[PDB]
């Protein structure tokens, strides 16, 4: 029931690829591991998919038929220029809209400084810097 929350697309479980993304228990995740079983006895196979939150350091997993459908978050890869770093937020200016927004300070901060360029993503309304320079 209920409509499929925005920002996702539906794909078959058997099409998922390690390193790609998928929604698990409502959390957008990056797939870290995929295990696929031998065909049932009718041809059906189950896949165990393990992911790590894109935006939260949490582990999630599911088991489902490879022919079943699942939601995957659509990733918007963008570029920004750092304007400032204060407290627990990095303020950046998107290089396409010239709008400013706030994002968490990333794991990798080498070269993270006012003026620097960063690649950042938006997925289901959340944001994170993915690479500096």
């Amino acid at each position: 029931m209920v409509i499929i929350m925005p920002g996702t697309k539906q794909v078959n479980v058997g099409s998922l690829k390690v390193g790609q993304y998928v929604m698990i228990d409502g959390v957008p995740c990056e797939i870290v591991d995929i295990s696929v079983s031998k065909p049932g006895k009718h041809g059906g196979a189950k896949a165990r998919v393990v992911g790590i939150g894109i935006f939260e350091k949490v582990k999630k997993e599911f088991v489902a038929p490879t022919s079943s459908k699942v939601e995957v978050p659509i990733i918007d890869r963008r570029k920004g220029q750092v304007l400032a770093i204060m407290g627990d937020m990095v303020q950046i200016m998107d290089l396409q809209t010239y709008e400013t927004l706030e994002l968490p300070i990333p794991e990798g901060i080498e070269g993270l400084e006012p003026g620097g360029e960063v690649e950042y993503i938006e997925a289901v309304g959340q944001y994170k810097i993915t690479r500096v320079i």
